């Protein structure tokens, strides 16, 4: 079988095909913010996101995905703990079956409803798949989900959801705005980590929001409802496509906040 999340292709299982699955900067990992730092050599985090540009929203059977044109420094990611430009090239949601779970990264044991990853490669090596190979190619900006007030950047992507709904399907999606996903404050906790799904890579520098956003029941059920299968298959609904914490390996977790 493919990996995935299920009983008999799940995370648990990962690393018989990727053995990196138990390597010491793996992702994700519990925020415990009694351990977590303040640091001051942080600058500040820069989120140009004015000139984004989406192109299509897309089931590769694994989470609900959009992709972005990366040809050019529209949407970049600068300053915080990174050094040099990273690219927005595609943003995906892990979701949860329950609202009290779904978050891949957890603040002090707490689970969110939803975890959104918005994906950027270090533009100092020309192209997305050369970054994955280095230990900084990757910049991921983590955004927790909670359900109450609907986000109107949702709605748009919300209401085509059943033009993506099996593997492989995928719609045009020129207007989705990753600047509507933010939530108000831009605190962060940073860590190197990794790909949070085979190849489970670790080439990621990690900004975890603190500030979760909200989203309405409404629009977390339209989510719930994308099938991890494709067309004519019999449904699995693409729910609890998460990664538990893993092992911090003594690695250190820094605040932007004092
Ligand atoms: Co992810």
């Amino acid at each position: 079988h493919h990996w995935g999340y299920g009983k008999h292709n799940g995370p648990e299982h990962w690393h018989k095909d990727f053995p990196i699955a138990k390597g010491e900067r793996q992702s994700p990992v519990d925020i415990d913010t009694h351990t977590a730092k303040y640091d001051p050599s942080l600058k500040p985090l820069s989120v140009s996101y004015d000139q984004a540009t989406s192109l299509r929203i897309l089931n590769n059977g694994h989470a609900f995905n959009v992709e972005f044109d990366d040809s050019q420094d529209k949407a970049v990611l600068k300053g915080g703990p990174l050094d040099g430009t990273y690219r927005l090239i595609q943003s995906h949601l892990h979701m949860g079956s329950l609202d009290g779970q779904g978050s891949e990264h957890t603040v002090d044991k707490k689970k969110y409803a939803a975890e959104l990853h918005l994906v950027h490669w270090n533009t100092k090596y020309g192209d997305f798949g050369k970054a994955v190979q280095q230990p900084d190619g990757l910049a991921v900006l983590g955004i927790f989900l909670k359900v109450g007030s609907a986000k109107p950047g949702l709605q748009k992507v919300v209401d085509v959801l059943d033009s993506i709904k099996t593997k492989g399907k995928s719609a045009d999606f020129t207007n989705f705005d990753p600047r509507g996903l933010l939530p108000e404050s831009l605190d962060y906790w940073t860590y190197p980590g990794s790909l949070t799904t085979p190849p489970l890579l670790e080439c990621v520098t990690w900004i975890v929001l603190k500030e979760p956003i909200s989203v309405s029941s409404e629009q977390v059920l339209k989510f719930r409802k994308l099938n991890f299968n494709g067309e004519g298959e019999p449904e699995e609904l693409m729910v609890d496509n998460w990664r538990p914490a893993q092992p911090l390996k003594n690695r250190q977790i820094k605040a932007s906040f004092k």
